[PDB]
């Protein structure tokens, strides 16, 4: 707490007066992502609160990754679909084994048995293989030589179907109320103008300081949308059951997976830019290693001292790997 | 029984007199199918009953996939080779998602406990990611620059030991008799007869209403000869244990693999052409996924009402991208 | 034993006046290779017994693959860096399914009970999984264009972290002593100086009798440095609990994985030549298939008569591939 209230009152006031100075542009764009952090901190607080006060599933998996969803719609205005495709697959990693790693690594003071085994293997490795692995797998194998017109068209049936199976699926399935108002102002209405000053920002940064714009999207814009929203999941270890944990992380990144993208894949319609679900390959095969990283270690858990720094590995191993190209 | 009944008596007089008018084309094929689905109903249930009636396990294994053996000989000797390579694609991607999800999902009317649990990671698994990725994938990567005669060496030492080791496996591991004779007759003549048809068929189909070749071996051509076939599956839901139903399509699938394809593969050498077990990015992309699928499913089970779901939206994402190439 | 003794005996004077015959170059490969695999027999028999005497992991981790570790060096320093590459992947190859699957088919005699369920998922998968997945495909997809210099950095991070990593976990994790003295000038020194001939000797052999210089490494260089020396799992079987005989296995692949290639990237360095880890398509969709495989049959077990069968075929279906490459 006493750190996010220094970051969110000294953030904006810098963010806002550097939208004024209008420069120069690479420290700024350091300034108004640090904010966003702290931002989506609060925004990942705010929901989990009103998701604890049925239909808050909608809230929990809308403005859980509103932020992401945020600084993705203006860059598909501005679009640059490429960061919004390197964000999604940011928003993924991030969860995995960034969040999930710091997780069972932070809390790795004592182990604890061997949970959760019946629960996590039947819902959430098989969406999260059948969601990952087809949504965005089956896209870039397909999509090779299409073309265009195809691309899109697939991608809409993929999306439509996610959607429709996500809300088929899940509709069938501390401090509040003060927080669920003030979220908005404080948080929905910044973020998304910190957000316009962004997209303009990262051809400047990765111009002068490269590589690589993809990076931008894959590993920093993640970090700060998906990894700083979701990061509640570290803090409730030991002295709350790591149940809650496995399902933030994995919860959400199913719903990145089944509901983010696809419904940004929508959006790109109504603009005439049209992203279909197309990755790299480095992305890709970035993905579905942390599917298989997540279900290895899903098999028995709970945790233990290393099995977060495992993943933490991976994850920073993969990072530079992005840096690289 | 009884829409069954109505599409065979209906279905091989018109098939017989299209074959005599000899026009138009599209039409016919469009007959020529219809029946062979029904064709292929009764073609299971005859063979379900004499493997009911140790050695029997030939019969589910050569006559349980005769369909799909037989449509696709005659598409050796005119092969055509491709649409062979097509249809083995397609039965995989049938039994799962399409036969175990649809059998998976019309009997999710009350969930069934959790089972079988014991039983199926160790049989059903090892074999299938044994056979499917060893058998396919292998071949696929390996053949790309050998180059021909290369190429078939390798697909008959792996079809070889496929079937030394199925046969070495297999051999150590309602209403009977009348369906048992009168299969061949009914079935094993009229598909072969129909099947002559079908081939010559499909450039004209493919020439005036595409896309694609592929397309109708990958999803038509399996529809008809292994799913209707195997369609055995979804019936027995509830009603008794679907035990027999995760073996039914499992079972048959790694026969495929392990057998119709490999004997398939052999058979290609008597006849000039030559095809090797090479397939397409996409194709291969599309089993791997369906083995991960079916593991991510067979961990606790049993099922859910949308375990099926889950699947069969995988597989008809699949049909569509398989029909937009 | 019996047969080691003649081996070690025979094959030392033959390598020796071989070298000073210096023809012909092909059949003393030939000899020369036979030697090593009784070398490593020892070298591996010489280990185990330090092993039996916390820290003794090191000696099991460097000195059991020293053969591995050694053939690796010279061949680094008139690298032919390739050869390297390969002998790394017949590493993980030859473990699984080769001494795994020697192991399980052999002892198949009687099957016994269902073990060790508990212990393998959570270690020998994760890192499993995470080593080979992460150690070996990210260096390949991320390396494609970056270009060299790049490739080598990652190389070098994820090396440096795989064992400040492996020595963070491991270091927190039968007629003995004569052996351990002996084993040095028996083999670490006879291996060392036969090495030297062997590197000089593959050219020849390659240009003489091939195919491939990668072949080499992958199935022969490996057989003889690896699973010779690995080969003590077949042995324990059903006499005492083959528990031990999947550790050897899994651990020692893990070993290579984590500890001797990253350590062998380092060694890289001090030379002029520079070895990134780069590993071909086909080796690769290899590697990761036997995890697959291993981590199939891993779930249950605890072993069947043809557990063993399935894995045998699978690597010698590879074998025949690399060959044909």
């Amino acid at each position: 707490n006493r750190i996010f209230f220094i970051l969110v009152a000294a953030g904006v006031p810098l963010s806002v007066i550097g939208s004024l100075m209008h420069w120069p542009s690479a420290v700024l764009f350091a300034v108004y992502c640090v904010t966003i952090i702290a931002l989506a901190s609060y925004m990942g607080r705010a929901t989990e609160s009103l998701s604890i006060i049925r239909i808050g599933g909608l809230l929990n998996a809308t403005f859980g990754n509103a932020v992401e969803l945020i600084i993705s719609m203006f860059a598909l205005k501005e679009g640059l679909t490429g960061i919004v495709l390197a964000s999604l697959t940011g928003s993924v990693l991030g969860n995995l084994l960034l969040v999930a790693g710091l997780s069972f690594f932070v809390g790795g003071l004592k182990y604890a048995r061997q949970e959760f085994n019946i629960h996590d293997a039947r819902h959430n490795s098989g969406l999260l293989i059948f969601a990952i692995i087809v949504a965005f797998v089956i896209p870039e194998v397909f999509s090779v030589g299409m073309g265009n017109a195809s691309k899109l068209n697939l991608s809409i049936g993929i999306s439509i179907i996610m959607i429709l199976l996500y809300v088929a699926a899940l509709y069938f399935k501390e401090w509040s109320g003060k927080v669920a108002t003030i979220v908005l102002f404080a948080a929905t209405i910044v973020v998304a103008y910190i957000s316009e000053n962004l997209v303009h920002t990262f051809h400047s940064v990765a111009e002068q300081f490269g590589w690589s714009e993809l990076f931008i999207g894959v590993i920093i814009v993640a970090i700060v949308g998906n990894a700083a929203e979701h990061a509640s999941a570290i803090i409730m270890a030991f002295k709350n059951k790591m149940d809650i944990a496995v399902e933030i992380a994995v919860g959400s990144t199913l719903q990145i997976a089944m509901f983010v993208a696809p419904v940004l894949v929508i959006c790109s319609i109504f603009f005439p830019t049209s992203m279909p679900l197309v990755f790299t390959l480095p992305e890709l095969v970035a993905m579905v290693s942390a599917v298989l990283l997540m279900i290895a270690i899903s098999n028995d858990g709970d945790s233990n001292w290393f099995e977060g720094a495992t993943l933490l590995a991976a994850y920073v191993i993969m990072a530079i790997g992005f840096f690289l190209l």
